[PDB]
């Protein structure tokens, strides 16, 4: 099992970490949702689908900076919703193909009532997503860290 970003930065067999830089809605109103969709940025595949089932959770979705102080957050994993920042590991998803498949992860962040001005600072770290990979074959328990970085400021109209 391995993953890669849309720009081609890879995290090989065994885990590791990568930086993902995402473009955001530049202007977001209170009562409106800012969508960070990593299913366009993060892909993974199973190296031996003939024999092995890879199982993939979001183990932890952690929040920093302006995403942590100005937004209320939900995280959609493979079709179900959860709090973001997360409260427990999600259910396991199966990668059974060598073709690279999206990691089905999307942040849905809503500005808090007191939000206003520059809610997210360009180039800050807005989130750390922990991908957890196991299988049905050995005792492999591997961690693919995604450090999510803002490509641009986000303003909440005042
Ligand atoms: O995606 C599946 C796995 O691929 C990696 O591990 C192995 C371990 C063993 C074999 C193998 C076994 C017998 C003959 C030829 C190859 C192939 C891959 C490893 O990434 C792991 O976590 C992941 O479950």
């Amino acid at each position: 099992f391995a993953c890669k970003t849309a720009n081609g930065t890879a995290i090989p067999i065994g885990g590791g970490s990568a930086n993902v830089y995402v473009n955001l809605a530049p202007v977001v109103n209170v009562g409106q949702n800012l969508v960070v969709d990593l299913s366009t940025q993060i892909f993974c595949h199973n190296d031996y689908p003939e024999t092995i089932t890879d199982y993939v959770t979001l183990q932890r979705g952690s929040a920093y900076g302006g995403v942590l102080s100005n937004f209320s957050g939900t995280v959609k994993y493979s079709g179900s919703s959860y709090p973001f920042p997360t409260t427990s590991e999600t259910p396991r998803v199966v990668y059974n193909s060598r073709t690279d498949k999206p990691w089905p992860v999307a942040l849905y962040l809503t500005p808090v009532s007191s939000a206003g001005g520059v809610a997210i600072k360009a180039g800050s770290l807005i989130a750390v997503l922990i991908l957890r990979q196991t299988n049905n074959y050995n005792s492999d328990d591997f961690q693919f860290v995604w450090n999510i970085y803002a490509n641009n400021d986000v303003v909440v109209p005042t």
